[PDB]
């Protein structure tokens, strides 16, 4: 329904992918591109384009994303050292797919939140 | 674990100015702001760390993120984008030990990860 991005294929198994974790709510896969040793995202089973269309019957489907990503983040080895979590949204934010993404990325000291400040 | 100072802004213990509070999460202004829209949204229970939370608090955490989408809107950030950032731990860069997600917008907030050596 509506849109799709190519994460609509990903999640339901359409296109090659390496999926870590899936439910009812959430889909979780590998970057192509990673930029951290660990470098996965955790995406809504349901069409979002961006965050500014969640409405409060994602919440649960929301709320499981960070629940999944301490669970990765555990089975990665990443957990006591840590790791930070990031959605990215429209231009300032420089998002590319759009369909609502969480990154989860660690393995490494991961610097400052942002260029310079 | 010990409840930050979070806990003080969000029950109301200490002067503040807060933009969003509802009975699951609390948003307010950083004290050191890194873009224009620099705002922390924070569940009211106190969660340290991202490794703490589990089911019961899922709805809170949805809740993180349809603030984040309020008070997007109402900065005038919504179009041009924002980030929502959450910190764990060292690597993380993690401070205060309840958790909360930085809503940053308002310029081009350039490299996702910048620093990706030393
Ligand atoms: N596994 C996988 N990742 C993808 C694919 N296409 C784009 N990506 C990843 O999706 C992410 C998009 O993040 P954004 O810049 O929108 O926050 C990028 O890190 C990019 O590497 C794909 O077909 N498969
Ligand atoms: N408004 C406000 N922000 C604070 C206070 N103490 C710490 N902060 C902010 O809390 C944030 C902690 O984020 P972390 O580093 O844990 O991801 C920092 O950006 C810091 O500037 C405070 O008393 N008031």
């Amino acid at each position: 329904m509506a849109e799709e991005t190519i994460f609509s294929k990903i999640i339901r198994r359409e296109i090659p992918s390496d999926i870590v974790y899936q439910d009812d709510l959430v889909t979780a896969f590998r970057d192509i591109s990673p930029q951290a040793p660990t470098h996965i995202l955790i995406i809504p089973n349901i069409l979002i384009p961006t965050v500014n269309d969640v409405s409060a019957e994602h919440e649960q489907a929301l709320g499981r994303m960070i629940t999944v990503a301490a669970k990765i983040a555990e089975q990665e080895g990443i957990a006591e050292d840590g790791y930070r979590l990031i959605m990215n949204t429209n231009r300032h934010g420089g998002q590319e797919v759009y369909h609502i993404h969480m990154h989860l990325l660690g393995g490494r000291p991961l610097g400052p939140m942002l260029a310079h400040k």
